[PDB]
DNA sequence: CCCCCGGGG
DNA sequence: CCCCGGGGG
């Protein structure tokens, strides 16, 4: 629904002045618009308490989902602030996946930095990242060998079509031990658990947007997201060789490079 | 040219 | 799962 706040933002981002033939710019504006949405909802304590009441059904849904994903109670929160994250530096794997942060201050004067990753999409799964096989292996903790070569095969072919059923099963098998580290690294840029580090996202916010309009929002903390993907990857088909991620290629440049949807 | 944000069939 | 595109640095 185009609530008071969302209307204000669609107007601010001039989303309606964009011709329904300008998909490119419309996607950038939306992506930026929906980051603002989260930022505004958590702009400060006044905003948070305001948007968490039943007077704002939608914002309340969003904020509840966020707080629930962090297992925080609105009553324990004394102050809040939010901002766009822009560190200006890369790390092992490239730029940090943190798009913005939210800082909660509780009663005892302690606080919680919550780096976020926010995307918008009309689909269930969307691109989460692209990497060269070497970076991935380095980040996940996979050394030269059978596993790396099978992955590099995927990279060069830009899919698994040239693989044999034996090789697909084989890849799924060798990867089984690295599943979680793999998933967590793809989306956070770190194989192990993290919390409050502005360099690695704690929550993954996915806005389901169809025909330019808000539909719903999903907010997962990393542990849950990983579980979901692990489960999804345990099915008979074994999506993403067990990772629950969609392996494909980055059409981005000339060098063969892998892309992961999740 | 490369990376990040996306999608269709 | 396989095949791709727009925008901006």
């Amino acid at each position: 629904m185009r609530t008071e706040l969302l209307s204000k933002l669609y107007d601010d981002f001039g989303i309606d002045q964009l011709p329904h033939t300008q998909h490119g710019v419309t996607s950038d504006r939306l992506g930026k618009l929906y980051e603002k949405y989260i930022l505004d909802i958590f702009k400060d304590i006044e905003s948070l308490k305001k948007y968490n009441t039943n007077a704002f059904p939608q914002e309340k849904d969003i904020s509840s989902k966020l707080l629930k994903a962090l297992n925080l109670d609105l009553d324990n929160i004394i102050d809040v602030s939010s901002s766009d994250t822009d560190l200006g530096r890369t790390i092992a794997g490239g730029s940090p996946k943190t798009d913005a942060t939210i800082r909660f201050t509780f009663h005892n004067q302690s606080s919680r930095l919550v780096p976020l990753n926010i995307k918008h999409s009309s689909k269930k799964k969307v691109s989460i990242a692209e990497y060269d096989v070497e970076t991935i292996c380095t980040g996940v903790g996979i050394s030269d060998g059978e596993l790396k070569e099978l992955i590099r095969k995927h990279q060069n072919d830009q899919s698994a079509k040239l693989f044999t059923p034996v090789q697909k099963q084989r890849l799924t098998e060798l990867l089984e031990p690295y599943r979680e580290r793999f998933i967590r690294w793809c989306v956070t840029l770190r194989a192990e658990k993290s919390e409050g580090n502005i360099l690695h996202p704690d929550l993954l916010i996915r806005f389901q947007v169809i025909d330019r309009e808000y539909v719903d929002v999903t907010i997962k903390n990393i542990d849950d997201y990983v579980s979901d993907r692990i489960a999804e990857g345990s099915k008979a088909r074994k999506p993403g060789f067990g990772t629950g991620l969609n392996w494909t290629y980055a059409s981005g440049s000339k060098a063969k490079k892998m892309q992961f949807k999740g």
